[PDB]
């Protein structure tokens, strides 16, 4: 995406997260010499990750309102 919505910083394990518009989250590790990454999940990773269940997380209702770091 196209913009960063929404910053977290993960204190424990010195990660940083970032949401975009669009619904793509990017954790890069916090390291003295700069960033590393960017991993990413995307609507495409969730659905392959439930594998199991789906529907509210439908394409075209999945929206991320919120993400919090643990």
């Amino acid at each position: 995406d196209d913009p960063i919505l929404q910053i977290a910083i993960d204190n424990s394990r010195n990660i940083l997260y970032t949401r975009s518009e669009k619904g793509v989250i990017q954790v890069y590790d916090l390291g003295q010499d700069g960033q590393g990454m960017s991993a990413s999940v995307s609507q495409n990773a969730i659905v392959s990750a439930a594998g199991n269940i789906a529907r509210t997380i439908d394409r075209s209702v999945f929206k991320i309102v919120q993400i919090a770091v643990i």
